[PDB]
């Protein structure tokens, strides 16, 4: 029993992880099959990061610019390119350590891994999700820069994020390992406001599943409630609404605890209008919304990995 | 900017899990030089929990008893030990993955990473704190014994527990790598109750240093207390008492923050009689105790590892 927020293991990114120098400028790359991946904005200045123009700043660095380090193995740059708004340096060397690799754009609302790095170097793990506002509240210093995120089915990684700023209000944007960053975010230094961030509904119902499941049952009432009746006060509190397909997902948990998923909503309902009384639910006297179905079904059914 | 509950990465300690199998028990053993360690009722029946005699027991079993598996290579048990609560399986074939480890028996309050496995396969990886009562809040499921916890000093990796039983209450418990139980607690299927959890105080300090860091500063008052006053305050509410020593490893955060740390225990002191008014710290309602002073300045200055 108990539930915890848990990452993926990071064995295989962290055979991925090198330094990427260009000119000043040092962050991190991806490094995968005789390819690197990292943000354009290495070959900047901090006086470029107000307007960079990174087309014409990319004319004037030439494949001996960059200098790519694994640890203690220089490596060489024979071919750069620009997809984007990340750089593909294409090196000599393969990496031997490059797993059963895919890139992956995620949606808003789905969670992952970040291997939080520094001079090519990982620094921790931890788990968070994709805001609906195409953010993440993550932990990220200067140089984290090139840090990706990630999900792991068996025996593939699935890369899906890579750090690129940190906005003036204190939260994180990002790419794709395609270079398209996720939101209405440019890699420039600039005043960039983020949307409304709502709570993600069918990952606190999934939330609520695994409470139940480990003993928290004060919040089931006695009622009973519509998916319109519900969509109407969750879109008060600043939820996001309930669709068919929501339900569809918790299927397998309504099963495994022989509640069903309108009756689960009413709960929530009235705890989004009552609160919470000073009481817990999984230790966290707030709902949480950063475990999709998918999460709760791994943890409490223990899914391995290769 | 941001804090998140950071685990370590577990590519070190991925590559030194493997399978153990006794008769019809699996579970997870930590396969280091040419020894394989694991946790001693995996010679056990499901009948034999309720007052296993371990001497007894172990005599019945030879060297071709045990299965060590590290996924598709098979291992052969050479020499078979007990040393207190597990079992030192000595086999032919040296980890070639085996990293600069050591074995260390933390105190209560400090952290450790979990690397949750089952059938020797890494499953995922938490943070967590050992409780004042010599327990740990986890998540296992069945299969998942002989899962360990570690810390990650540079190049060098500490093992500093190993997952034994679930207790009645949900809560978790086990040994060193040496065999030795944090706590008083024995490796038989009996009504086993832990002691009162109390909240490490030090660690809620450090918390709070690392709130003031990231922007949340509404919690700092006027007021200065003493070290006798707060301990009076901190015992009504199942507070450890604070110490000398707790102030000295304080030290740096306030330095950092220019805070002293008798000015911080007095904005504790007000949190603790007048409550948070359903306000937040670092997007918690709750006051968090599993961050050491040394778990803030690592993530809040980015340090590394091998
Ligand atoms: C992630 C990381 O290492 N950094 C975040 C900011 N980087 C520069 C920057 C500033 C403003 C906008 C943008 Cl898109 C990027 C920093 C890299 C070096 C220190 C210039 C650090
Ligand atoms: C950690 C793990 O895999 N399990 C926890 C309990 N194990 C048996 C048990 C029962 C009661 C007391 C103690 Cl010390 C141990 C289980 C192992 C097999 C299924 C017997 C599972």
């Amino acid at each position: 029993s108990g539930f915890r927020k848990m990452a993926f293991p990071s064995g295989k990114v962290e055979g991925c992880m090198v330094q990427v120098t260009c000119g000043t400028t040092t962050l991190n790359g991806l490094w995968l099959d005789d390819v690197v991946y990292c943000p354009r904005h290495v070959i900047c200045t901090s006086e470029d990061m107000l307007n960079p123009n990174y087309e014409d700043l990319l004319i004037r660095k030439s494949n001996h610019n960059f200098l790519v380090q694994a640890g203690n193995v220089q490596l060489r740059v024979i071919g750069h390119s620009m997809q984007n708004c990340v750089l593909k340096l294409k090196v000599d060397t393969a990496n031997p350590k490059t797993p059963k690799y895919k890139f992956v754009r995620i949606q808003p609302g789905q969670t992952f891994s970040v291997l939080a790095c520094y001079n090519g170097s990982p620094s921790g793990v931890y788990q968070c999700a994709m805001r609906p506002n195409f953010t993440i509240k993550g932990s990220f210093l200067n140089g984290s820069c090139g840090s990706v995120g990630f999900n792991i089915d068996y025996d593939c990684v699935s890369f899906c994020y890579m750090h690129h700023m940190e906005l003036p209000t204190g939260v994180h944007a990002g790419t794709d390992l395609e270079g398209n960053f996720y939101g209405p975010f440019v890699d420039r230094q600039t005043a960039q406001a983020a949307g409304t961030d709502t709570t993600i509904t069918v990952n606190v119902l999934a939330w609520l599943y695994a409470a139940v499941i480990n003993g928290d049952r004060w919040f089931l009432n006695r009622f009973t409630t519509t998916l319109n009746d519900f969509n109407l006060v969750a879109m008060k509190y600043n939820y996001e609404p309930l669709t068919q397909d929501h339900v569809d997902i918790l299927g397998p948990l309504s099963a495994q605890t022989g509640i069903a998923v309108l009756d689960m909503c009413a709960s929530l309902k009235e705890l989004l209008q009552n609160g919470m009384n000073g009481r817990t639910i999984l230790g966290s006297a707030l709902l949480e919304d950063e475990f999709t179905p998918f999460d709760v079904v791994r943890q409490c059914s223990g899914v391995t990995f290769q």
